[PDB]
């Protein structure tokens, strides 16, 4: 396997397609700013270990037990010790990051995505023989975290050469090195104040008075001048901000509401009320080639998230139903662990001129098609490379105790 659970290694995503020429989700239309008009406000985060140990002065034991923040033990997944999940708590009514969508109150929240992309460490699935994509999503429709029915999950898995241009600026990349000291593009590049100088090394300074002016998001506007571009949503101070997970107010599912913002995400002097979770610039390079590669060679791998799911369903496998997990307060629920397996050499809606797996990069997530919150918790999301090279739906798994201990 090649683990892919890194909560920090993901980041915002270029807005998708469903076939190379399509404008649903408002994409391949960069002429205007109507590019993130369909973007919800999902988050991604591992519930940090300071909630189950000696707790903060916020959440009590009543919120650590509602099956979206439950401290899944390894025993609970693999009936052979704590499993660090990777949530994707998706908010298809929260306007997400950068977009001045004027109405955003009549459009169906089903027509809003939430983007996340990675940068695969190893290309060329041919040489590596990357066969499957496996993971252990929680069946979200169980006790204490049961989102009501009528969600109709459409988690996509664009696994191609996804456009690394997160915030479509006209092929202008983006970095630190902002402020009045530096120079920017003569016109504001339709989103912000994208600087005019090439990134020598992606890293801030250490002058705390300076870094406070550099990290201003993926726009360049310091959130005090964002009201000049985001006009209709202006006078709300805005498009993006940041809040430390142990600084916000509410349940653990909601403290990670804005623990993905880019503005203030790199505060110096770690012993602050608002830490950063990164000391890296807020740049539009997921792979750090020092370039963007604004291309689209996808391989969609759709998934449904329905109320009920057998094993013969979309790509499901061994479901691993649990019975009575002692929740932290006094309770116990019935959780499900529907494992999936998307065969990588069987795409669905190949976008662009991609033809073979000789070079792959930038896997990408979604949560499109919802109507309320969803907190899909990937127990172990993972590209799993075979080692056996198959020479009638002939297939080759590798049955293991921990995986198929409940086949």
């Amino acid at each position: 396997t090649i683990d892919m659970r890194s909560a920090y290694a993901w980041s915002l995503a270029s807005t998708p397609f469903i076939t190379s020429i399509n404008d649903n989700t408002f994409n391949a239309n960069s002429n205007t700013l109507e590019y993130g008009f369909k973007r919800a406000k999902l988050s991604w985060y591992t519930i940090d270990p300071v909630f189950y140990s000696s707790k903060p002065s916020g959440i009590s034991n009543d919120d650590l037990s509602l099956n979206t923040t439950r401290r899944i033990y390894s025993r609970e997944l693999y009936p052979n010790q704590v499993v660090n999940t990777l949530d994707l708590t998706y908010y298809p009514g929260e306007r997400g990051p950068y977009n001045n969508n004027p109405s955003f109150g009549a459009s169906n929240p089903s027509a809003n995505f939430g983007g996340i992309m990675r940068a695969l460490n190893s290309t060329n699935f041919e040489q590596g023989n990357v066969e499957y994509i496996q993971f252990w999503v929680l069946d979200p429709y169980v006790g204490n975290g049961e989102s009501p029915a009528t969600n109709a999950g459409k988690i996509y898995f664009n696994l191609g050469e996804i456009s690394e241009d997160v915030l479509k600026d006209g092929r202008k990349q983006y970095e630190n090195g902002l402020g009045p000291d530096q120079v920017m593009v003569n016109p504001q590049p339709l989103w912000g104040d994208v600087p005019a100088s090439q990134s020598l090394i992606y890293a801030f300074d250490t002058n705390p008075d300076n870094r406070k002016n550099q990290d201003v998001g993926l726009d360049g506007l310091p959130s005090s001048r964002e009201g000049s571009i985001y006009t209709n949503y202006a006078g709300e101070a805005t498009g993006d901000d940041y809040t430390y997970y142990l600084n916000a107010d509410g349940g653990v599912l909601e403290r990670y509401k804005n623990y993905n913002g880019t503005e203030g995400n790199s505060a110096v002097s770690i012993n602050d009320p608002n830490r950063g979770s990164t000391t890296l610039p807020d740049v539009e390079d997921i792979n750090r080639d020092n370039t963007m590669s604004t291309i689209n060679a996808y391989y969609e791998y759709s998934i449904d998230v329905k109320p009920g799911m057998q094993v013969g369903e979309n790509y499901i496998t061994d479901i691993r139903e649990v019975t009575n997990v002692d929740l932290p307060n006094g309770g116990t629920t019935n959780a499900r662990w529907i494992q999936f397996k998307i065969p990588v050499s069987q795409p669905q809606n190949t976008i662009g001129n991609i033809t073979d797996f000789r070079s792959i990069r930038f896997m990408r997530m979604f949560m499109t098609g919802f109507n309320s919150q969803m907190t899909v918790r990937f127990g172990a999301l993972d590209l799993v490379r075979g080692e056996w090279r198959r020479y009638v739906e002939f297939d080759v798994a590798a049955v293991n105790i921990q995986e198929n201990g409940t086949k």
